[PDB]
């Protein structure tokens, strides 16, 4: 696959939808105002579309290096206020995976140049989760501290200005936390969904809770 | 399209894999490195893996508010940095869309709040190009606009020290900027594609230009 | 001037303060909101305590490279929001300097790593007026770049969300773009105070119309 | 003090220059690479040069709203690199201080607006360092979570890549971490001094072992 393939493809694949679906055209611009924002890993091994089955369009997009929602970061929190603000997603779906490269990176630690400074804010909470952790076995680690960095993303994603003036203001959003493996592609609801500032506390300690349950 | 729908969905999807392709599955842990990043819309009305034809995890992907790639950015500068120093990808594409729905708000200028800030970026295009776009008609200038973006975000990535030091250490790097519309999903290769520092300089040239010539 | 130095230093300069003035302490906590916001340069050749008389605390300070006011610069803008809205400043001030590093190193565009990012969005302005400084002397161009460096930043902060805003609510808050030169240290106002939206304008453009009109 | 009074002082100030120290001036103009860094809070209740002693130009300054150093701010980050790659500083110091208005809103936790989303950084330190602030008395508390900040951001700096490749390279440059109060304006250096990865990882341990020791 080289650029003149791609082009290529484009052309008759944009013919061909005459014939498998021209109103996929016509969907598009009849609304479309998406109910969903989607943040997940740049490293897409599966996409959002194909996970879930929506439609594109009832989606709107971030994709960072491990899906991170940093608290100062105004490019990924600039997705969210025009989401929540001005497109009025209804859910937020933060999305990481098993094997995830850049939380693999931030294990291991080796001199990659610019992207270790970002991969600093998982090296935080894996520290922050070290007890937790321990008393695990060495083979659940890697894929625990996936569930665990989603799940502070959740977490600071609540706490972002935006979601707490959204929820005090009446405005109808929910957050989840989910992850997948290219095993079989199937999606685990981490159990962090929060429909307001209440329900953000309470879930994340829940999930918290049940990896500290089950190990 | 509810929660408990998108869930259930998956489930099925993966299940049905095993059917349809199972191969879907080990195509991807063998390897894949991805040859190509592509940085887009989070409005991302057409995804990236059925525009082009490409797998997925042939991609890697970053999604923001019309695609931009500011000086600045950490976010999309990690995600360009780690692609390009550590995946290795061969090709870099910045699709942008008419009907940009940033790039719109850039334009018509309505408070929306915080990402007013991001779309400021948007403004000083529009101004730089002033000229250029006061000798085409009305009907033209907003679709026109998305072309310029795109162009200038091509032009600041090759101007980031990620791309002038990969550039000069001899890697084979390309960068591309191509748009399309809902009306057919046709890419249009903008003739910005650059493989180094003077090929940059004049393809960025050349494309302005071609806009200025055609109008 | 080592480290043991400044320690002892330290300690002597603040028993000394008894007999020179006690009350230096007591002005501090009471109260001590600032009235003025200072953004300038981390060269800090003068201190903006001394080049203004100003005593400490009714002033509240950010120093970056060039004292730019990037849109989407998350830092700076956290500090003017909290100055406008929290410390109700009267007065914010950007200075710069002629003779500034930064400036320079956009200009001479040496490969110095990480921070050439960072001047890329000195460069812009830089173009953007380039005919200006093409109907000017080349001894006077660097200087004029500093004097629009300035003048732009002022611009930038003056349609920030936050600015915009404040001015909206009616909120009495001025902007001043200084600059001065070590050769003697004096302040030169250039001119683009922006008492709200409509003075912005106005004086943005008058005084880009003085280096235009001047030269 | 209004706008015409400094200008007006501004003005004097330069004039009595000539009998009180004309060679301020030419001090400056040579050489003059600064040798220290200072990290500061833009509360700036007093001036690092009346602190410490230093002329002006032996410093390179930054200050934000508590003096922090997050992993991804590309606006402090740059003003790192440029200091140690560039200007190569022999020194860097952070500095807080007792009272630090932006230490105090992440605790008491009040709707500020944007800001807030920068004072995230903060209260995961607070809770961070809970157990540790929970074995001390109440009326103790704050102020060592000043202690704790500043010490953090070493942290926090010596694993920037920036600091990591400079170490590795063998370029010589320390790493400090101060606070003072406004009742006697004196330094207490809180012993985190880093002059290597060894020693950042020794010296962060140390002073939280000498908090947790006499607490
Ligand atoms: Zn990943
Ligand atoms: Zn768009
Ligand atoms: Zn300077
Ligand atoms: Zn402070």
């Amino acid at each position: 696959k080289d650029i003149d393939t791609l082009i290529s493809n484009n052309a008759l694949w944009s013919k061909m939808l005459v014939e498998e679906d021209p109103g996929f055209f016509e969907k598009l611009a009849q609304a479309q105002k998406p109910r969903f924002l989607w943040i997940g890993c740049s490293d897409s091994r599966v996409p959002a579309e194909r996970l879930t089955g929506l439609e594109p369009g009832e989606l709107f997009v971030h994709r960072n290096v491990a899906n991170l929602v940093i608290h100062t970061d105004l490019n990924c929190l600039s997705v969210v206020q025009y989401a929540v603000d001005v497109l009025e997603v209804e859910h937020i779906i933060i999305c990481g995976h098993y094997g995830c490269g850049g939380v693999q990176a931030a294990v291991e630690n080796p001199e990659l140049g610019l992207i270790n400074n970002w991969l600093l804010h998982i090296r935080d909470i894996w520290f922050k989760h070290s007890s937790l952790l321990g008393e695990m076995p060495q083979e659940r680690r890697l894929d625990t501290l996936c569930e665990l960095n989603v799940m502070e993303q959740v977490y600071n994603l609540g706490h972002s200005t935006i979601m707490q003036s959204a929820w005090k203001r009446g405005q109808k959003v929910t957050i989840h936390g989910w992850a997948y493996g290219i095993h079989d592609g199937l999606l685990r609801d981490l159990d962090v969904t929060a429909t307001n500032r209440e329900t953000l506390e309470q879930r994340y300690r829940h999930g918290i809770s049940n990896l500290k349950l089950k190990h």
